[PDB]
């Protein structure tokens, strides 16, 4: 009944259907050099707007995407093509944005260059926050070689961009998924190019780390370069030492920077827990009089007690470190928090979070 649609010309009224697309996704010709294969070829392409509308259907994009999957490089010249006129809108479509991402995934490494290159004057931040969009940036990320994305991080150096693209549900997964792609692999590549492009990026997360740390989806950024090791644990360091020393106190009493503080107590080296240690214990936040301590506060606070029990968990772990000053340093550390919650117990049981303390250092 194939011939019978190439015949009536009824390839939309196949596509727009579900049973008729999937009887075109079921007995489409995978050879290049069939005829029918040919045919439906020359049907589906025909008129520009009739592909992008296909492209941009329920039904019709799964065609698009099997006759993308069954394609040499003649064709994706074709597709690339009619793709690349209208791809930003086409991006951002529920039903498009998966034939653009198999585009990604399947079209030859410079037609996909091509692709990725015609969004680089674009409104990315639109792209990158979009609910569909982000996506498509993401498969370009971890697809394609950094030569056809740099631009990215180019328009990420831009400390409004970056802020922007990070403070949002979609777009902080766009952040993750090029920090991710750029510090893999690295120290074996024998130049220093996609680190200088990754120093790019952390810069403008070290200058700005205070207001991400504190956002509702901004953080999963920060906690991503602290609990990721190998390339991107000396920046982690950065962020403890440049950022979040002198400012464990009140990130820790914040509703989403907690979070990130509990983050670098657990992944931090023995260097810098022992300042985040001092900071919090007899060290800074003084208060030169009989008012609170910085570790009476966090115990009592709906955040800072996460801190705590990270504190804990980070000093019961660290007692079996392989150095002996380490290990009676996260001793004596772990004799302070639990001699200052055994003097605060019969206060911390009447709330949930102080038993909760407490039966952590039960177990």
């Amino acid at each position: 009944t194939l011939q019978d649609v190439l015949a009536n010309d009824a390839l939309v009224e196949f596509a727009t259907d579900k049973n008729g697309c999937r009887f075109l996704q079921e007995h489409y010709p995978t050879e290049n050099d069939n005829d029918v294969h040919q045919k439906l070829f020359r049907k589906l392409v025909e008129d520009r707007a009739i592909f992008l509308s296909l492209c941009s259907n329920m039904f019709g994009n799964f065609f698009v995407q099997r006759v993308l999957e069954c394609s040499n490089t003649e064709e994706q010249e074709i597709l690339t093509e009619h793709l690349a006129t209208d791809l930003y809108n086409l991006c951002l479509d529920k039903s498009a944005c998966r034939v653009i991402q198999l585009a990604i995934q399947k079209l030859d490494v410079h037609l996909a260059t091509r692709l990725s290159l015609e969004l680089r004057d674009t409104h990315l931040v639109r792209l990158s926050i979009d609910q569909n969009g982000n996506h498509v940036i993401q498969k370009i990320v971890k697809t394609l070689p950094v030569s056809s994305w740099t631009f990215l991080v180019d328009f990420f150096a831009d400390d409004d961009n970056l802020i922007h693209v990070c403070q949002d549900k979609y777009g902080c997964r766009v952040i993750q998924s090029t920090v991710e792609t750029l510090s893999t692999d690295q120290y074996a590549q024998c130049y220093q190019h996609r680190v200088i492009l990754l120093r790019s990026l952390m810069a403008g997360v070290t200058r700005n780390c205070t207001q991400l740390a504190s956002n509702e989806f901004a953080n999963y950024v920060v906690q991503h370069v602290i609990k990721c090791g190998d390339a991107l644990a000396v920046y982690r360091d950065i962020i403890i030492e440049q950022c979040l020393l002198q400012n464990l106190l009140s990130m820790s009493q914040e509703k989403y920077a907690s979070h990130v503080v509990e983050v670098a107590f657990e992944c931090a080296p023995y260097r810098l827990v022992a300042e985040m240690m001092n900071e919090i214990f007899e060290g800074y936040i003084p208060h030169p009089d009989t008012n609170r301590d910085a570790l009476d506060i966090l115990l009592f606070h709906q955040y800072g007690n996460y801190v705590v029990q990270q504190m804990i968990q980070t000093c019961v772990l660290g007692q079996n470190a392989r150095d002996q000053k380490q290990s009676e340093m996260y001793g004596m550390w772990l004799e302070k928090i639990h001699g200052r919650v055994m003097r605060n117990a019969h206060r911390l049981e009447r709330f949930s979070s102080g038993k909760k303390i407490i039966e952590a250092l039960q177990s």
